[PDB]
């Protein structure tokens, strides 16, 4: 019929009750030694399910997992972050709901330089016998008897350059008898509780989402039939391959969810650009003047890096159906982590400052007139950029709007919930661009790990469904993305023209240093030392025979699954050549190198259980093998690995691509009669 039970829906989605949540938290124990909050049987934890019976089924396991990772940011900041604390003199209180509204008062200096705001949780103790002879730190607080958490709920500036501070504790708690008017009570920072928060409403607010089905069991929407001649059509304009091409006409022409799968180098980023510029064309294209609000695309990312890049990517235009460009109105949600003046001239904040000029230079006037400003601007606005998280601001929450087409990129680097969050504005359509064959998205939990809260809402959807795949890689030498295609992709995945030309270097011209090659090093710990010679005896020739006519400045990084082993080959790389190769090497684990590349890559493989530790292998594997554009160099003892069937596949298959050579110290020196009597007789 008429449904108006969509505004209504909106608004639930839109005012979830926090009350429930600091009912919980308020009553953790800050000094408490735990990996859980509480001694609840663990039984009550249970791992994510693959599919899910309704929203009270989902919120049943998915509310433990969020408060365990809350947890955890709690200890980590005790034990790690080193807050700086302070003191407030307590005034009056309120009792409200379940809870203590405590008013207090502390300098502003203090605020601004313990960077205590709203959205924080603090931790206050009671300490008596502490004297400013002393230093405090968060230890003093750890180890304290009496302490109690607080919400900093309302922070007013006042006259003196002070600040009324409101803080809310749990009703239940017995520290309220310290809180006698004009005490001096020692507080620290515990955390920021926004992005909980956000988390927190769309779990509880999840039955009335638009997509609730399809979240729940993890169903994409079935295909649509499209037109041949419309793919042919946007492949020409957009300047795309197939595979992408078809992934926007698909996606945008249905629906509900669709499943974009890019692995490395496959342009995950360019098709939501040409997503953007179909999306608003054909949308633009459907007796006195109908007001109507404009449509809107909203455009998220886990992190501001990834944000930021679109961003960027969309001020040389978008482009409509017929390839012509077009330049829709971009607004940036949220300020940037970096500095950057392209970035900063798209934010919402500097748009607003532009728009109502020097007027203001009273104070309801500069009030009203950013806020009138930031309305307009909002208004007429095509694109909203944000982050997974910074979608839920206030900003987006007052528009009025409707954003019933939400694209998000870098969608395998999220956990589910924040995938979630920014449905919450009538999303009809979500279109997740991913690359599922990378590690997980670290949390801090390992305890909820284990329950697999660090699985992606692509992933779990990829279960029981196969994604549009993009099929054709821009970045590595063809030698170098042969195995992984074959391997993992069913030798379908392609190289785009030339990848030849682009990643021949000098250095493939002397061997062993070719483009693709596997060293088995002819010589149960987690380091091998050997390894470790065989990498710098490679570099070192790389460098003599090189480094006069190549600068190999940010050209090389050195990798492996065991931290023990990076410690050992940082370690000794310094030795050997010393501060010299700062500048041109970098170091780290697999896991730790996810996100970056390199021309030039060594692997120290050391040695090669379970179902989830073949994932594990396989999506290590994914991401090492990828992180060279030029030059992979894969440095192991065939014995070792054998017994890992990737391991073995990718031996036998550098083998059979006369890609595989012997290695050992001295290898390289034709004077080592010592090591070229080893190779000799091989
Ligand atoms: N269809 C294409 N033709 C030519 N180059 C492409 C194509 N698609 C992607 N690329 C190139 O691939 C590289 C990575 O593109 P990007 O959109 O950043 O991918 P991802 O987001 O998947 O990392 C870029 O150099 C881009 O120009
Ligand atoms: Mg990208």
């Amino acid at each position: 019929e008429l449904a108006k039970q969509e505004l209504e829906h909106m608004r639930k989605r839109l005012n979830v009750d926090m009350n429930p949540l600091y009912e919980i938290i308020l009553q953790w124990d800050y000094t408490r030694n735990s990996e859980y909050p509480d001694d609840e049987p663990i039984g009550n934890y249970s791992d994510v399910k693959d599919f899910f019976n309704s929203p009270a089924d989902y919120q049943k396991v998915m509310k433990p997992l969020l408060l365990l990772e809350s947890w955890q940011g709690l200890c980590s900041s005790r034990d790690r972050e080193d807050y700086k604390p302070f003191s407030i003199i307590v005034g009056n209180r309120t009792a409200v709901s379940d809870f203590y509204d405590v008013y207090a008062s502390v300098a502003k200096q203090v605020i601004q330089d313990c960077g205590i705001s709203e959205s924080d949780l603090i931790v206050m103790a009671y300490l008596p016998d502490f004297r400013p002879d002393k230093r405090l730190s968060s230890d003093d607080f750890k180890k304290a008897q009496h302490t109690c958490l607080a919400k900093v709920r309302t922070l007013k500036n006042t006259k003196g350059g002070n600040v009324d501070v409101t803080l809310r504790i749990h009703r239940n708690h017995s520290f309220s008898k310290f809180l006698t008017l004009r005490s001096e009570i020692y507080c620290v920072k515990v955390m920021q509780m926004t992005t909980i928060e956000r988390e927190y409403s769309t779990l509880e607010g999840l039955e009335y989402y638009d997509l609730v089905g399809q979240i729940l069991q993890a169903k994409p929407s079935p295909p649509v039939n499209v037109d041949a001649a419309e793919i042919e059509t946007v492949k020409k304009s957009y300047k795309l391959n197939t595979s992408q091409a078809e992934a926007i006409v698909n996606s945008v022409s249905k629906e509900g969810f669709s499943l974009i799968q890019g692995p490395p180098g496959t342009g995950k980023t360019k098709t939501i650009l040409g997503i953007i510029g179909y999306f608003l064309s054909t949308k633009n294209a459907s007796n006195t003047e109908q007001l109507l609000k404009k449509q809107k695309i909203l455009i998220c990312a886990p992190s501001n890096a990834a944000v930021d890049e679109i961003c960027l990517r969309l001020k040389s235009g978008v482009y409509d159906k017929q390839g012509h460009q077009f330049k829709p109105q971009l607004v940036r949600v949220g300020r940037s982590d970096v500095v950057n003046v392209a970035i900063k001239d798209l934010t919402l904040e500097e748009l607003v400052d532009k728009r109502i000029g020097e007027r203001n230079y009273n104070y309801r006037n500069r009030d009203l007139d950013r806020r009138n400003a930031q309305a307009h601007i909002l208004a007429v606005s095509d694109i909203i950029c944000s982050t997974l998280s910074g979608s839920a601001h206030d900003v987006l929450a007052t528009m009025g709007i409707k954003f019933d087409t939400v694209i998000i990129d870098e969608a395998c680097q999220c956990t589910e919930l924040s995938s979630i969050i920014p449905l919450r504005y009538g999303g009809k359509r979500c279109i997740m661009v991913g690359d599922p064959n990378q590690l997980p998205p670290t949390v801090l939990s390992g305890a909820a790990s284990n329950f697999k809260y660090n699985q992606s809402l692509f992933v779990r959807m990829e279960k029981n469904s196969s994604p549009y795949l993009l099929d054709v890689q821009y970045r590595m030498h063809p030698s170098i993305s042969k195995f992984p295609s074959s391997e993992f992709y069913q030798g379908r995945l392609k190289d785009g023209p030339g990848m030849d030309i682009l990643n021949k270097r000098p250095w493939h011209q002397l061997e062993p240093l070719a483009p693709y090659k596997f060293f088995d090093i002819i010589s149960m710990s987690y380091t091998n030392m050997e390894e470790i010679r065989v990498a710098i005896e490679l570099v070192d020739y790389l460098f003599r025979k090189f480094d006069n006519k190549i600068d190999f400045t940010g050209k090389i990084g050195i990798i492996s699954p065991y931290r023990e082993q990076m410690q050992k080959m940082r370690k000794e790389f310094a030795r050997y050549f010393g501060g010299m190769i700062n500048k041109s090497i970098d170091f780290n684990t697999i896991d730790g190198f996810q996100g970056q590349e390199k021309e030039i890559i060594l692997i120290s493989c050391v040695r090669a259980k379970s179902s989830v530790g073949f994932l594990k292998d396989f999506r290590r594997m994914n991401v090492a093998l990828t992180r060279a554009k030029t030059s992979i160099w894969v440095l192991g003892h065939q014995r070792s690995l054998a017994k890992s069937k990737l391991w073995r596949d990718l031996i036998e298959d550098a083998k059979d691509r006369s890609c595989l050579a012997y290695a050992c110290s001295g290898f390289l020196d034709p004077r080592n009669n010592r090591a070229q009597s080893i190779l000799r007789k091989f």
